[PDB]
């Protein structure tokens, strides 16, 4: 009889990398990086609020296109790209720092409080910012201008008499020409200071003409200042104030907010990218490195194939597989490893179980260390801009890069070590298979050097499946095969 | 006669991970996370310099609570969760940096200069700022204020004749009201000009009220200014002033500032974190990512066990442990790796010492490479925050967070591939070990299947032990063996 | 006949670091770390701009040592660490970032715009600044005064009707003393604001005295603005401005600045660094953390040896080179791997191809992963810094740091990794080779356990050989061997 030592193989493999191959055929592998999204962001489990026409900003202030947002509060505010400003021009210097804690705070909770602005005319309004049909202001402040010719100075306190902290939101108008002002304020010159008892910001207004947007030459500069529990709000203005109505709530927690013109869809998706909900099975993706939520880590590569079987030889370092097995068998599809035979009752094949197993636990190991294993990340750093800023925005960009490159070495060199492992740990069950059978035959057998033993006694098909089964007695038959060994 | 070749096993193993198994018993783990303090700071190696009450900017300035802090140098300044401040209302714009600075600097060494101010009043004190129970002021600045109900502009200089940098601590006094400004500086202005030849700063004073402080409505501004050597400090104001009384020696080393409420203690210990000094045998902590001097690297993980024996099989690619040996031996206790035998003579047990040492000396290599090794690192970035500051302080924790979770990344790999490494040499040497016997018994013996020759002569105790020294003659028992081998 | 399977070995071997070993000695490695630069910048391939005495700013401005630098274009400009200023003193708030935008820009490309200047005098000239022999100013600023002791208040505008961004550069002349100023500007005040649809800018001088240089003890501070297409520019200022003369383009690309002092040379080099062009073969480098173009990545190790041979074993998990096998060939010089023979036709040493092949290539592999595959970096993070500054500039040093600790974990783990793999391998395909042997001779002879068959019958040359190439028939010996073998 002859019994071969073998493993299965397919027609088609596919390529992975290794540590000393660029391209090696496998009979299976899987795609390490999420390449696509289903171009929609889920609206489960995250919970989104679509900015549409409004910028997270605009609807801080009360833009009269915003009113719908009042109080509103989210897991990710979704920024549209057609968002617009459409009420008094204003800035906020260090614009992106606020738009970050109220990001990051995930509420627009506001509470009206009242404070005591003796002798002044309260609720300007312009026809820069028209809520319905008329002239109007940002909502959650409040413009004051001169009562009667006079602008009295303004002398408020707001005590934080809660458990929390308060944001409070306020402004300074500065006038297109002295002529307002004189008009506005009944005053040349305009002085705001706002403080606690750990902060003081103090402003002066810087008259000129800007460009009219809207129609109007003046502009607002936004500032905030927050008021811890046991602290209190000082406001000291002799002109110029556009005055808090109240403050927000600052909470802490996971929200955040993209820019992104993806569609909100009805599904379930843990991560969100700007391009839209991706899968987070695979450990990278490749996709975009703004992300939100249970993600891939963001890497350079395309593709990255992790070989889930072993190496494909149609029709390693322990030399069995591609090796002194000549190739594998595409006949056999019920086991990675077996046993092809031929005694004096015809030809047959069989898998083996425990060795197919054996390699089997081993790749689903390694799959288990790498599927569905993704980090939870939240409200992080912007990673693209519109604006040349200089020091700061280098230092953004060059900590991101730094880190793709970090992620990307990771994944590369972890899929090359996997797979050189993979390839060796298939070779070595096919190895041990052979020199358990050999073991088993004893003196019976000899090896023919390509993974076939020629047995030098009959051999019928109980016999056979004795050496696979490893109930074969050597010792039944070694009276015959030792005379037909050993003959001259 | 039998002799078997075997390994060492223990009832109890540890459990480690590696690339194919989250969960794998091995005779011998070491811990490489350092997860506990002892709750002190050590006082060696590190000069501590302990702040008590005081913060380092308060200890700068000389506030009456820090006067015991004079010209203190330090390797590590201990900030106090109770410290406070005790003198006149101030703040320092970008207050940060300047305790970084001085930090990083190690040194309050301070050298009075005098400066002409000539025509105004010097040493102005408050009763917010008590030294004993007299009113004072911060002892390295000068409160300038008019003499005889005039304030002459003041325009001094100071070269730097030095051969190093000279910091320069000043300020600008803050009016709650018109009336003090008129009171203290006898003019309705004030202005500040500090400039070098490589610098300017300028300021004015902000009249307001702020909420009070030990009944201050007032505030002081902190500012500095480096003058480098041939450089001249000059300064030109006409009110507001709070003057330096002299500079500070601006240092470079390796020097920094810790929060902590850690006790210091009498003991040594190179690493430092605000828990307390930890040992740095291990290569990784999660006691804490601030720390000083030569520390593990933080990572999240709360331990990682690093293998240092075999796989544990009591009562790999090699195949041999938890192979075709069936399991280990519990009752060999001198070797991990020998022969068990029997002969005419009986029965026994023996160590073989060269691949125990083979396997022990590749074990103490990895240690060897892991373990004592860890880097110094003394001034670094903030990484814990009071108040939310937006963009910079976003940048800030997103690098400690990267930095992080490429350590957590590199520690899990790291001991994933040598637990997978550890099993499989010892797996081999175990297989060496089988082989080299082997091929000492020549035709004499036959290989039973399971890690046992069955020895085909009279093999006694002599013979075992040529057999296990490497001395055994096949030629001397060939002829006896083959007889007993090949008959019907 | 003895046929005995063996490996070649050289006198003097290399020591390379493994994951279980520091040191141990192998036929061959090769340097991972480029750790020489040939001290020139090299000009090909990327366009360097010598700086001379001139730095980027200064040229920008147009300070007259620096007019031949006009509409100039680099990939790299070059700083050359003897630059000077030597025109009206002046400063930049936030120089870093101007020379880092337009460092990155890489143009200096000019063009005049004409601005309606009504009513003052223009083209302001110092003896501060010298072009030819005459007093004269920045080229591309113009420094405006009143015209017959009146300075009518300016408000022009300039429309960005082109297709591309504009940058201006503009600027605040800061008197020495009230003086001038009315002496200058016929004013005691001064105000400027610069403004578009987008942005507002609004500065007021700070009278005083600042040190003298070249005699002036006035300073002018340095402004910018960015003017989108469909933007304008206005420009309101009532005295103190230094304006500009038209705008520069500002472009996006991979141009950089670097600080050097190294002499540009004829020769062609992908990577630049502050200290020459080093060459990019290697995938690490130890000369300089600041790199332009396609560069090794900055590592802190001075060497790290990768292996290119097997064990040197003169005069691993397989157990064969440095194991079973007693020492290496030094006498094969033609192979890795071989046959040394004795027959009755006398003593031989022949390579074996096959084998040799197989090491080679996959060493190869590893070396086609490793070399010559850089990644390009241009603009970045400034690295090196001369003057303390706390914050920002701990974050950049910090990032750096992380960044290059983290790049010199991943090199010595390779290198150890790959090191260990490369001993592995070649042990490996000793052993197969070993086995392959045996398997052909079948019963015909035996393994001496030294890597030495004894064969026994005659084996001629041709014999040998026919084991040599793999066509030896055992059968046609057999019965010799047999009879040889198994004799009393
Ligand atoms: C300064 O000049 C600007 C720009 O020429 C003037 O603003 C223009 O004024 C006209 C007439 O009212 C408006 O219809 C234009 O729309 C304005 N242009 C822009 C782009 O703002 C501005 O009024 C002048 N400033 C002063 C105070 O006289
Ligand atoms: C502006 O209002 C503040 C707050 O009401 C006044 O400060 C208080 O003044 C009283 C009377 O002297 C003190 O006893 C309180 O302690 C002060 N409160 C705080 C929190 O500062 C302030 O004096 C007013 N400012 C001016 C210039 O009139
Ligand atoms: C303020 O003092 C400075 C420094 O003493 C004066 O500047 C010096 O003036 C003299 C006389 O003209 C010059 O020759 C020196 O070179 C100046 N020194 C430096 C370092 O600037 C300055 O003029 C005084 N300011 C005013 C407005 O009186
Ligand atoms: C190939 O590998 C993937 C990933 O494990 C698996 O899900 C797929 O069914 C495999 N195909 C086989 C084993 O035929
Ligand atoms: C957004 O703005 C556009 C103007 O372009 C307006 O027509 C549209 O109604 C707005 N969307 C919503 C839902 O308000
Ligand atoms: C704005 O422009 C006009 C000049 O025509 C002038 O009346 C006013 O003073 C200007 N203001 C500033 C900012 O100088
Ligand atoms: C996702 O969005 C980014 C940024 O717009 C884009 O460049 C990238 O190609 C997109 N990726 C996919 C898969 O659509
Ligand atoms: C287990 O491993 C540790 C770490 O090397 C060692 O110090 C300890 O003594 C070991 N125990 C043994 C070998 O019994
Ligand atoms: C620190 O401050 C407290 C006031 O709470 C004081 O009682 C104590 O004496 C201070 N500690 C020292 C050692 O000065
Ligand atoms: C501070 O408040 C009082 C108003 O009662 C006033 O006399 C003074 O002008 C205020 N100053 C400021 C900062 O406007
Ligand atoms: C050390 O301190 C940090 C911060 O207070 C804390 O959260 C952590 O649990 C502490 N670790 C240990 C081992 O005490
Ligand atoms: C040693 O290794 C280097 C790097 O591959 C190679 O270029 C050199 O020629 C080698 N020397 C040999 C194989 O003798
Ligand atoms: C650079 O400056 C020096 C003054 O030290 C001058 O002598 C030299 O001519 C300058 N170099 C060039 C090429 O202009
Ligand atoms: C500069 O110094 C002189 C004092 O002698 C004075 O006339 C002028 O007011 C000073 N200016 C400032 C900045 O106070
Ligand atoms: C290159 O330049 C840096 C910075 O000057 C220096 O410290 C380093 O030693 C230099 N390296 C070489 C190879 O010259």
């Amino acid at each position: 009889a002859t019994l071969c030592l073998g493993h299965h193989a397919v027609p088609n493999g596919t390529i992975v990398k290794t540590i000393t191959n660029d391209r090696i055929e496998v009979t299976n592998a899987t795609e390490l990086v999420q390449n696509s999204s289903i171009g929609e962001i889920c609206d489960i489990p995250h919970q989104i609020l679509d900015g549409g026409n409004c910028t997270l900003i605009d609807a801080l202030l009360g833009d009269p296109q915003c009113d719908g947002f009042q109080n509103k509060k989210w897991d990710l505010f979704v920024e549209r790209s057609r968002a617009y400003s459409n009420c008094y021009p204003y800035d906020v210097p260090d614009y992106a720092s606020l738009r970050s804690l109220v990001a990051s705070s995930g509420t627009l909770e506001f509470k009206n409080e009242s404070f005591n602005w003796a002798g002044v005319t309260q609720n300007g309004k312009s026809s820069s910012c028209i809520r319905g049909s008329s002239s109007s202001f940002f909502s959650r402040l409040n413009w004051l201008t001169h009562l009667n010719y006079t602008y009295p100075a303004l002398n408020v306190t707001m005590p934080n008499k809660e458990q929390f902290d308060k944001l409070y939101i306020w402004g300074v108008h500065h006038p297109d020409t002295d002529k307002n002002q004189i008009s506005l304020y009944a005053q040349p010159s305009g002085r705001i200071t706002v403080s606690t008892k750990r902060s003081q910001q103090a402003v002066i207004p810087n008259i000129g003409s800007r460009p009219r947007i809207r129609d109007i030459p003046s502009r607002i500069s936004i500032y905030w200042t927050i008021v811890k529990p046991g602290d209190i709000l000082l406001i000291n203005s002799t002109g110029n104030l556009i005055a808090p109505r109240g403050y927000f709530k600052i909470r802490s927690g996971k929200s955040s907010i993209m820019r992104s013109d993806a569609p909100i869809g009805k599904c379930k998706s843990e991560c969100i990218t700007p391009n839209g909900s991706i899968p987070n099975d695979k450990p990278f993706q490749n996709v975009n490195r703004i992300t939100y939520g249970a993600c891939p880590r963001y890497v350079k590569q395309s593709t990255l194939k992790l070989a889930t079987g072993m190496r494909n030889v149609p029709e390693g370092i322990f030399g069995a597989i591609a090796g002194f097995i000549e190739n594998g068998w595409e006949g056999m599809v019920d086991g990675w490893y077996g046993f092809r035979h031929q005694n004096s009752e015809g030809r047959g094949q069989a898998a083996d179980l425990k060795s197919t197993q054996a390699a089997i636990d081993q790749i689903n190991g390694k799959l288990n260390r790498l599927i569905g294993k993704t980090n939870e990340k939240f409200h992080q750093i912007e990673k693209e801009f519109s604006e040349v800023e200089g020091r700061v925005q280098d230092l953004e960009k060059y900590v991101e890069d730094t880190k793709i490159d970090l992620w990307s070495y990771n994944a590369e060199l972890l899929v090359a070590l996997e797979n050189q492992h993979t390839i060796d740990l298939t070779d070595s069950e096919m190895n041990k298979l052979f020199e358990k059978t050999k073991k088993q035959l004893r003196e019976n057998a000899e090896d023919m050097g390509n993974g076939c033993f020629k047995i030098y006694h009959k051999c019928d098909n109980a016999c056979i499946g004795s050496i696979r089964n490893e109930t074969y007695d050597h010792n039944v038959y070694r009276d015959e095969a030792l005379n037909n060994r050993f003959q001259i």
